[PDB]
């Protein structure tokens, strides 16, 4: 289903979201 | 499909609690 | 498609990973 | 299903490697 694949996609994007939080994070705790 | 649209939704809570836990600690580090 | 269900719970349970180790990083920032 | 199955391991991939951007900084943080 497509509707199945679009919620994957969802997903992903807030997966990437969580990585950009964490690139912020780990600069504010200069890694 | 039901089913997996309960596990859709439970997996965007989760993916929005772990954002919004995230955005706390960038703000309080940033302070 | 259980295939695709049983993705979702998998899923699901590194998302609950994930908020373990919010949880203990939250501990050590003192909040 | 082919394509949900590539946006499945995309999302995977996704997530250890946050697990391990978070186990990173709370091995460094106890430390
Ligand atoms: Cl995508
Ligand atoms: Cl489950």
């Amino acid at each position: 289903m497509k509707q199945i694949e679009d919620k994957g996609e969802e997903i992903l994007s807030k997966l990437y979201h969580i990585e950009n939080e964490l690139a912020r994070i780990k600069k504010l705790l200069g890694e």
